């Protein structure tokens, strides 16, 4: 991929400190492209980028995913994030991106993602995949403290669950869970 052309995107894309596109300069960028900000892509690229910082991504992280993405173009980077949509088909890598998006979410200095973000990202990763979705993020409705790490993993972990029927390891939001779903 020709750095050259990488480096002119991000020069025009970042923001006036000059080391990063932060969420001013990502929104234009997949106006260009034709991707909504919701879009789930947007959060596969920036696992792809190894993303440190939520909504940016700095110089490092921009050029040299691009670079590795084999991306040099715009037209090339909207081509390949239809490529990352198939990506994450992979059981494997699915698991992978999902406990990515954690991280990438939250705030550095915090151990847990607020209530309300946990829901909306919930609502974009696992709507498909998770058959109680709905009914989770009703259950959520009176549980409202910060989803821990454990917490989002697991949560996939139950989603991907005969084992159903044999609930039992468990964090205590998802085991309220189970009981709440017994009315009980």
């Amino acid at each position: 991929a020709d750095k050259k052309a990488i480096l002119e995107l991000f020069q025009t894309y970042k923001e006036p400190l000059g080391n990063y596109i932060g969420a001013e300069g990502l929104q234009r960028l997949f106006e260009d492209i034709q991707v909504d900000p919701s879009d789930v892509v947007t959060l596969v690229l920036a696992w792809k980028l190894k993303a440190s910082s939520t909504c940016e991504f700095s110089e490092k992280e921009f050029v040299e995913g691009l670079a590795n993405l084999q991306v040099d173009s715009l037209e090339k980077l909207k081509r390949k994030l239809s490529s990352l949509r198939k990506e994450i088909e992979d059981p494997s890598k699915f698991r992978a991106f999902y406990q990515f998006v954690f991280q990438y979410s939250k705030e550095p200095s915090q151990r847990s993602l607020p209530a309300e973000t946990a829901m909306a990202l919930w609502d974009v990763l696992l709507r498909g995949r998770f058959s109680l979705l709905d009914s989770w993020l009703e259950f959520l409705k009176n549980n409202t403290h910060s989803i821990s790490r454990d917490t989002w993993n697991l949560l996939y972990d139950f989603s991907q669950l005969k084992d159903l029927s044999d609930y039992d390891a468990w964090p205590v939001l998802i085991d309220d869970f189970v009981k709440w779903l017994k009315h009980e």
